[PDB]
């Protein structure tokens, strides 16, 4: 097997896209390794630009393709380069600019984490005739930045593992086992914009559905309980434009269904209330008295949930 | 005719796309036929990448190109390899990216269960000259994960079958019949996200609706009764973003029509047993007293519904 | 002039786009002619698949090229093969997969006839230099079958006709006229959609505004129209949507204009019954007892439309 | 200098794209210029298609490249093609399909009238080397049809002037000045929609804004007059969808700014004459008395601003 | 090291996404250095157009390739243009045509000034091997022109710079080191748009909630500043849709911040005083006498972070 040596600089991280959970990387690919001698003009290192390397591969020169596995659609590539070292030695540099995919995983959705992960792999050479000896990352452009609403945090975290292929048993029978590198930079979201567009509009609406129980009279109490409900329905779809149409909910969706059950409770009781007005004239105070206990259990509620779930 | 051994290895299936029932899917197609031996350097097979094998081709390799059919665009082709034996086998490597479709059945639409259909045809070789002998399809990237809103279950079922085609009865009289392999993989849709985002907030509603005949005014009756109609009424394109403009209601569709007819027979009996205060004061209890019997028939069809429709 | 037999098989229509008056078609075309008797392998028809066929016209082989005229864009050619034989006939068989576009006329929008043109023409050949004979048109995978919102009705219409270009009067004196198929299937839109999803709830705001006029109060009888009024403005741009920006009237947009007049009506009806209560406590009677003629006289303007339209 | 005659065919016009001023145009260009005399196969001019001209240019013939200056992106070109005639003479003709752009004036946006401007310029070769003699535009399939919402009026404007580029001053010191071909097609837009789906719905909320002052009680007259008023706020973006973002107004928005002068001048009035009810029995009659006035008034203003701006 | 002088040619700038914080950029790019001399056909310039190059490059001609840093995908060049002088200077002119990317930082978001910054740099070549002596930027046709909310002003500045990197320090020991050129074009948006459009109607709607202390009763007080306060609510996600989901807030969004607290603390302050009327019959003034005061100080807020932020 031959010693690939791989460098991947990162120039920047782009286009993050939660709805489909892919995002855009750009930067250049530096793979080593060493053949046989070659005689080069003069005793300098020969750079071969792009469409002038399909006439080394004619005459004979083993250049292996790398394929980056996580992609949607094609890597973009530019500009490639390949240079030849009178030692011996062949060096492949490349610009890429793809559409990387990874996992991620909304329940702490305003304050959440996941991480971009670039997967390399040879097409079709596998650990017996290529192996990836090591590789460095150079993650300084955007090492401590902030892409449009994510912090990159610590540096990227390299690893080197083989993958077995049971569709090449068939075609290679002990031999279908590729080497993979695998690189992961953590993101951290900041959650400030939520906190003044999102839960600050909302907790004032709640609080208006708080205060609407001062009224004196039932009316009022009623039309305007019942359009705050309607107003906290109306942001029922406000993750799923964001994020997907995901099967779980997250801190804001669990919020706005607390606004639900919260205005709900409020509009049975004083429905309920009122009807307990049987001759017109009673007047209840005990099932009135709780202007300071709802949202008080309201935000009991909240700080509970905060100190569980975080 | 020549035998050809197909293997397919699913990567991964993304881009679900209900609206224009299309979706896209990665991975890598393997295809072996066997032909004359040859002499490859050593005694070891010989792999020839990407844009090397036309070279193979303008010498006179006879390697077939296998189309995918119910593909919409083209499909977007990676890296492609080729493989030849000193033995005299041939295998064709390649990595394929194409947006697919098939035809969705959106009668259950919460609870649904479609499938995704992979068609491979040879465009230009009849069953006289290119046999499917086998396809084996290695799905265990999505055997058992969940793609967005959908679930894999059981494993892919493939067919071989021979496909007849009109057009090319002039240009070829008796033999214009084209094998095909169909590879099929279930998928059942979650419903959870509807669930705590749609039926929750529009039963909620529904329930509002049928709360308002308790109340002691006429007023009070008819305007939040004629807001709840007209928010349930604003819910008459959910559907139409999520599918097609389809020819036929579903669940959810059904569901809204019923929050319309539920909110609009309130409304006209409320309208009613006003129209019978003939004198202002006469005051109606037996048309009155379906306070329990309303929700208790909408009930009743939502069961029944439930039953007979699952 | 050469004697050119197309036959078109087409394999799907998606993607019908109606606010750009465009289409997607798919499926092949089978393109024969007869040149000088040739020599092949064999006494066996020889295929030439793509990226070969250069080699063939280099060599001095005469493949015509034949453009679509309706396209926007570029249509996305596939495989493509050309088939040689000993007597000396050459068929060129490719797949196409373009946007087509022809002129749509959208006056009985929910039940509505426009159709599917494919128009084909040489590039470069006049008719006193490339002939089309005849073209079959093979239609049976869309025959009977309903596109999202789409009824294909009968076969296929061909025609083939020759179309005289001035721009090429300069550089070809008298001979400027092309060769032209045209290719036309039948398209009828199913109205069931707009029937439950835009039909029925404004029949039943409209059904409201008709039943304001039973209430009782001057209050309830303004401010509940004014809200369904605003309601069935809301409809305004329903249309612009679906289809583009028109400068005529459909079906649907002329109900919602009936219906911003019947309930603007209404409105200046009870403001001028109220501005006629000159003491406070004279009541109308002749000019309230519009609560049957009104409705009556929309189904009557219903039905004359409807009668002398259809 | 050589000596070439353009001739431009016009196929058809669509995607006229206002949000970012640009459109989309389809047809064939005819360039024709004379060489040295050349033996052709018979005494026949020769026909070479498309992928077959490239041979002609490597074998040493002068074959110059024009571009097309205003376009976005690059132009899709599809089959071109190249005719030899054994007099001399060279004719290269091509299909170009791509989104051209003009600057337009949206001050009378209904009524607005622009153009659409195709420029043509060598890439390479100044006057000194490449004249471009006359154009002759064939505009005869769009010559009077409408485009979605677009009257193409007259015919096409052909101009040639030359064009000084200051880049090129250093590498060609005294030459430096490049021919050019501008056609302009002139076209007015149809007011009808506009006209049938904007003006007339705001126009009667106008009209009820209006009436609201003939009701005889305060709450009456302000609910209904507030509900008026953010109707009309809701319509400020309507231009911003259509059209960009602006820096001035247009007929519509000074329209839609009219309505909130009007209904906010209403409120105000209303306001200042509750207030000045201090004892809350006395009612004021001429501050009310411009029940009739106020509307003549908006009258009057449109009438101005139709005779003065149009 | 090679000396290269480079002049660009800027055609328009257009399609600026502040979402995305891209832009588009259009013009030509001519880079001129010395070579050896050579013969040319008689003593003229030989122009080597595109798709000729190649030939060139393959013979040994070194010319090479400059790449732009700062764009997203992949610049689509058209037109290229190779110049070879007798004296031994090598000209190579091509046209660009990318989607640059730069930081923007929106403070200041309807009076807000960024730049837009083109980078060229070499793609294999360091300063050992080719050095950038000076560009001069021709920015004459976007000189003192609006383009559709930005104003250009200022000529360009231009700015030499090495560039070190240090993935390349393992295959280039001492020498990683890259020259650089990086445009910048000063832009100034035009607030216009934002000025008729939005702030005057929230401008409005804000002195409507300054006047609903006018009115005399509590309902009316009520319902109305609920309306309004909903109504400056439902601008929350004006900014997001412009520009991106930003971690700060803007000029407009603290306007519709401080709407918020305007219309919240109104809502407050009546129902307060409805609570202090135990009677029922008791009425406040001092309470009541800020209906002068809140709008002024409204205004003093206003104008001190008017002075204090500009
Ligand atoms: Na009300
Ligand atoms: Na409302």
């Amino acid at each position: 097997p031959v010693d690939v040596s791989v460098s991947i600089f990162i120039n920047k991280i782009y286009g993050v896209n939660t709805l489909e959970q892919t995002y855009k990387v750009d930067g250049y690919i530096v793979a080593q390794w060493t053949g046989k001698p070659r005689k080069t003009p003069g005793d300098k290192p020969l750079i071969v630009e792009n469409t002038q390397i399909e006439r080394w591969i004619n005459n004979g020169l083993w250049v292996p393709a790398l394929e980056f596995i996580n992609v949607v659609g094609s890597p973009d590539t530019g500009n490639k380069r390949l240079m030849l070292f009178p030692d011996g030695r062949v060096i492949y540099n490349a610009r890429f600019l793809g559409s990387f995919s990874n996992d991620m995983d909304f329940r702490l959705f305003p304050f959440d984490r996941q991480q971009f992960v670039l997967e390399l792999e040879p097409f079709s050479y596998n650990n017996q005739q290529l192996r990836f000896s090591d590789i460095q990352v150079y993650t300084e452009n955007i090492d401590n930045e902030e892409i449009d609403e994510w912090w990159i945090r610590g540096k990227a975290s390299t690893h080197i593992s083989d993958i077995r292929y049971d569709h090449l048993s068939s075609v290679q029978p002990n031999q279908n086992e590729f080497s993979r590198i695998t690189v992961r930079i953590d993101a951290v979201r900041n959650p400030s914009y939520y906190l003044w567009s999102f839960i600050l509009p909302l907790g004032l609406i709640i609080a208006a559905s708080w205060s609407v129980f001062w009224l004196e009279s039932f009316s009022e109490r009623l039309q305007t309980s019942f359009t705050l409900m309607l107003t906290v329905v109306a942001y029922a779809f406000y993750t799923s434009n964001i994020l997907g149409r995901l099967p779980y909910t997250t801190y804001i969706d669990q919020m706005i269904i607390a606004g639900y059950g919260s205005i709900f409770a409020a509009i049975l009781l004083i429905i309920f209330a009122h009807h307990r007005q049987a001759n017109g004239v009673e007047d209840d105070l005990l099932i009135q008295r709780s202007r300071l206990a709802f949202p008080l259990g309201f935000l009991a509620i909240g700080c509970v949930l905060v100190i569980r779930f975080f």
